[PDB]
């Protein structure tokens, strides 16, 4: 029995680009209901920034609050006045639906991922909050895709952690030694599944970069998750085509 791992963000879903169209929204609200100026795209910086900095929450966290927290700052930091809530909220869910609905499977991607199922069992791992990521699995319909989805804020240790990576073997019955993780990012997917020992690694190198010294290395590298049916099928995990 074989098992393919599959990260989330920016491996299957377009999640940054979802994430830009959703600043564009922000931008277009703010610049025609409020006439803001330039200002619109100086507090939209600063959410994106305030967003990449949350690392903590899983003892205890409501996402929605501490989001719409980060709107209500930006706003404040470069307009001043009194804090506003609603005007916050009024972006908030702007760029939260916004992002959502353009979080959609490539055609090529799903008939991709039934291609696969057909010979192995499938997983998607995911890091980050709970709510967050179910949301997200249940934008782009990808959960009847996979065997399991397990996300790493519902667990007690996300990616690299061996430890999440060995409860989605045994989810799925099988070995380490059985899977491959796919994945986008070399500190995360990369460096976790080499941390589980698993089969193998397969780092899908969108920027097109030399992994920096010091920094994991994978087995293989692709540069579009399209070419993963190719290479499953000439290693030992596919049947050769
Ligand atoms: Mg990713």
């Amino acid at each position: 029995m074989r098992a393919v791992f599959f990260d989330l963000d920016n491996t299957l879903i377009d999640t940054a680009g979802a994430s830009r169209r959703g600043m564009l929204e922000v931008i277009k609200l703010l610049q025609s209901k409020y006439h803001y100026k330039e200002e619109a795209e100086i507090i939209c910086d600063k959410v994106q920034v305030k967003l990449s900095k949350e690392c903590f929450h899983p003892y205890n966290t409501c996402i929605t609050d501490l989001r719409t927290s980060h709107w209500e700052e930006a706003i404040q930091e470069t307009k001043g006045g009194a804090a506003n809530r609603k005007l916050a909220e009024e972006c908030y869910f702007l760029w939260k639906s916004t992002r959502l609905q353009h979080m959609t499977l490539a055609e090529d991607v799903k008939a991709m991922l039934t291609e696969l199922r057909k010979e192995v069992r499938l997983l998607l791992l995911t890091n980050g909050d709970r709510q967050t990521q179910r949301e997200k699995i249940e934008a782009c319909a990808c959960q009847s895709y996979f065997d399991a989805v397990v996300v790493g804020g519902e667990q007690r240790e996300e990616k690299p952690a061996p430890s999440i990576f060995y409860y989605c073997c045994n989810l799925l019955g099988v070995q380490p030694g059985d899977c491959v993780m796919v994945g986008d990012t070399l500190e995360t997917d990369i460096q976790g599944g080499l941390n589980a020992g698993l089969k193998a690694t397969v780092w899908i190198n969108k920027n097109g970069i030399v992994p920096l010294k010091s920094s994991p290395v994978p087995h293989y590298m692709v540069s579009s998750v399209l070419e993963l049916p190719a290479l499953l099928q000439s290693i030992d995990c596919l049947v050769p085509r």
